[PDB]
């Protein structure tokens, strides 16, 4: 059994968290007479060895993360799923800061949805203990997650009120069962265990200044014990042991650190933080945000080749709070696109992770860079007044919400900005806070994230843009234009959404639905392979192959797809000609005389050593011109 | 106006209403929020004094922007160091080139600009950015333009130098004003930055624009090492009618 968890710590700038730990672990010194507010998140480990009748000696590790509103750029790396949060009032702001709290709360929905959250009220000393009201009223079972208990600690003296929320971490992490599966006892191949161990006994011989670990020098460790793990096992090894926190470790390919093995955790999580406080008392020569490299051994070289790797480098977090005044130049209700995307609170790590994603996109309009002005919630990146794009965030009145507005230009170089920012903004939302797009079909599908669309009939003057949300308008692709309840005027959906229409991909793909002859239900027309699922059908007047799409494929990923299979252009690869909704297809080329592998089984005939040598030239064209374009076909 | 110190004390009270409410604009724009019609004669001489958006307490902090071509050679950069900013100089600075949309002469680019710089840019071959920043070890103050050397550039460039000239001589005429007692200072030098290296330069030469405009003899510039010579088209094309 493997008895280890994450015990995850968090306030805001001024609680117990780092007070409160210290008699939670039950040190005894805490010699220091004054310590400081936390820098980085701290990873620190106590073990319970629960003096009972069960020898389970779990040990769960703590990350009492900081609470100063400027390392928030970076914890959404460290809040993972399998996990106890915690979370503390400071009563002593009764009713105030429980408000101040619902962001936290939030962010824990937003990252780790299934795991158990512990309010702990961390001021009695001083005094207005009725804040269980709100917390029963609007803090307890409303999108936030599930808060399973809520203490109200002295959090500087052990006392009967602390003991029992020692007691409470017991009881609710021996009880965490995500998926009915009791994290905290899982079995596991005692080849991990030992691998555990001696990682452990490693970080007391290590470089301080440098703890990390390359593949070689792990590779050898198990070669000292007798460890039976293979190559094949420790890229898996090493991962089981990342989720329990007890090395950082990053299997990501772009980043290309994964010889670098983080062991003693607590020290890459308090370097990555060191930057964002480095501040300067001299000359403002920059605008606030931006910084060269101003500063041991080639470790400096090292820094922000991680940092840059961690998207930290220009720090996009810190920068220029106030939004400057932007005067954008057709503005007359009718050549913009807007779609906004009403959330309750922008989760942790979002901006800086938005505008990092939609930055080091230059090659839009395809290498013409634009020069594009972002403050801390915005881009602005833009070509010319006929192409742009706008990525703000503006707060509308009577409204609690944050949004997150996008104005485009509805020309032809504007179609492709929306559906290709609605792309990265919606690639970065399920790929990081999968649980903000998640059905709570409990209550009533909220959804907590209503990606809002707006369209006014009057172009121009219009007083107002009628909200829609996109998945009740998504749903009327029965036709082609919506209209309001009084239906002489109408308005296309390719001005309002022009992504959920294919209106963005080259516009020689639009399907054009009044010459494609395709009867889906019949079988007989089904005749490409054997039971498939790509029919043929007539488009133009010529043969095609249409390839209808089952329920699996969304509509974000076929359009995900679209955009490389567009840009391919060989005479040695099939080649699209249109593709469109109603239902999902996508149009091909007929191979007329069907596929390889059914010549050779029953056609052995026809291969006749000169068309045996053109297939081979064909093919091994295809191949010239994908490793060309830097794509392997990994399936020939 | 019969009475000015009713006036001069109505054209400062639209600088000190605040709202402590809702910040849903940002810092330095705002709408028509206010008896009889003279509201409306209000800001048509507000307007007329051309304090409408207000073009001070606008957003200080400025932003960082990056600009798409900045290789040291496809720039054109006009410094005009100053001792101090003068009192009324940006709020009419960017109140001159904001109005004028028919550049490339009427398609208005979107533009962004914070207290001390506008930033009006049509598209990355044509732009403009009419800056403000402070060297190092220097306690002037600075007004940093640059625009791309192309054609649609060498015009920005020479109609933004004109307006920020109709501007100094027309309203603080005694900057431009030459001192003969002591030395001619002139208390603005309105240099011009060129670098022989296309790139990589490592810095650009500071070259007083009434030294170099001396040098209309011939039309090419060049260092003490003769061999390689910069067209003054490309460091100041306003000088040549470029
Ligand atoms: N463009 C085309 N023209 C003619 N025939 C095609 C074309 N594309 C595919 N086929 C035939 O369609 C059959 C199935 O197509 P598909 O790409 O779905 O293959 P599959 O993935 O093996 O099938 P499925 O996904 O339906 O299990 C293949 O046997 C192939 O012979
Ligand atoms: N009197 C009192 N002081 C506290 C209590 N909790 C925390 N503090 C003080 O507040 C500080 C706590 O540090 P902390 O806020 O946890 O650091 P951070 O949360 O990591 O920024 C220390 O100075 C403590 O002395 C409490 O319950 N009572």
């Amino acid at each position: 059994p493997y008895n280890r968890m994450k015990l995850m710590i968090v306030g805001n700038t001024g609680s117990g968290k780092t007070t409160l730990l210290q008699q939670l672990m039950k040190t005894k010194k805490s010699d220091l007479g004054m310590q400081s507010a936390t820098v980085g998140i701290d990873v620190k480990d106590w073990p319970i060895q629960i003096r009972d009748k069960r020898k389970r000696d779990l040990v769960l590790n703590v990350w009492d993360f900081a609470g100063r509103e400027e390392f928030y750029s970076t914890h959404p790396h460290f809040m993972t799923q399998r996990a106890l949060y915690l979370a503390v009032y400071d009563l002593s702001k009764g009713q105030a800061e429980v408000d101040a709290m619902k962001p936290w709360l939030f962010n824990i929905k937003a990252r780790a949805s299934s795991s158990p959250v512990i309010l702990v009220g961390t001021h009695l000393d001083v005094s207005k203990a009725c804040m269980s009201k709100i917390t029963k009223e609007l803090l307890n079972k409303r999108g936030f997650p599930a808060i399973r208990d809520y203490h109200f600690v002295n959090a500087t003296e052990e006392s009967d009120a602390l003991a029992k929320l020692r007691k409470t971490i017991i009881n609710e992490s021996l009880n965490f069962k995500i998926r009915d599966q009791l994290v905290v006892g899982q079995l596991i191949p005692d080849c991990y265990v030992e691998l555990e161990k001696i990682i452990l006994s490693e970080r007391k011989n290590v470089p301080i200044e440098f703890p990390v670990i390359d593949r070689k020098r792990l590779l050898q460790l198990v070669r000292e014990n007798q460890l039976q793990l293979d190559e094949n096992e420790l890229p898996h090894a090493v991962h089981f042991l990342n989720e329990s926190g007890v090395l950082l470790h990053f299997q990501d390919p772009a980043l290309q650190l994964s010889d670098l093995y983080f062991v003693e955790p607590k020290w890459l999580c308090k370097i990555m933080a060191q930057i964002l406080t480095v501040k300067v008392e001299g000359c403002p020569k920059h605008p606030k945000g931006i910084i060269s490299r101003r500063d041991p051994k080639n470790y400096m070289t090292q820094y922000f080749k991680l940092l840059e790797k961690f998207q930290i480098a220009l720090v996009p977090s810190s920068l220029s709070d106030h939004r400057p005044v932007i005067e954008l130049p057709h503005c007359e209700n009718s050549e913009i696109i807007i779609r906004l995307y009403e959330m309750p609170y922008f989760p942790m790590g979002f901006w800086s992770r938005l505008i990092n994603r939609l930055l080091e996109i230059s090659p839009y309009m395809l290498a013409l860079r634009p020069n594009r002005m972002y403050w801390r919630q915005g881009i602005y990146l833009n070509w010319s007044p006929e192409a742009y794009c706008l990525v703000g965030s503006e707060v509308l009145d009577n409204h609690p919400e944050s949004f997150l507005k996008i104005t485009v230009p509805s020309c032809r170089k504007g179609c492709i900005l929306l559906g290709q920012v609605v792309d990265h903004i919606d690639s970065l939302m399920e790929e990081w806070f999968p649980g903000l797009l998640e059905i709570d079909i409990c209550g009533e599908g909220e959804t907590l994230l209503k990606k809002w669309a707006l369209y006014s009939f009057n172009d121009g003057e219009e007083h107002q843009k009628i909200l829609l949300d996109d998945l009740m308008k998504k749903a009327e692709e029965g036709d082609l234009l919506v209209n309001p309840d009084q239906p002489r005027l109408t308005i296309p959906i390719s001005q309002i959404a022009p992504d959920l229409i294919l209106a963005d991909l080259p516009r020689n793909i639009m399907l054009n639905n009044d010459e494609l002859e395709f009867e889906q239900a019949p079988e007989f027309l089904l005749g490409d392979g054997s039971f498939g699922s790509v029919y043929r059908a007539a488009y133009e007047g010529e043969e095609v192959a249409v390839k209808i799409f089952n329920k699996h494929t969304s509509l974000r990923l076929l359009r995900q797809e679209l955009v490389v299979l567009c840009h391919l252009h060989h005479p040695s690869l099939i080649s699209l000609l249109a593709a469109g909704i109603r239902p999902r297809m996508l149009v091909m080329e007929l191979a007329s005389k069907g596929s390889l592998d059914r010549l050779l089984q029953q056609d052995k005939a026809s291969l006749t050593r000169t068309l045996q040598h053109r297939i081979a030239l064909h093919v091994a064209d295809g191949l010239r011109y994908l490793h060309s374009a830097m794509i392997i076909y990994r399936d020939l």
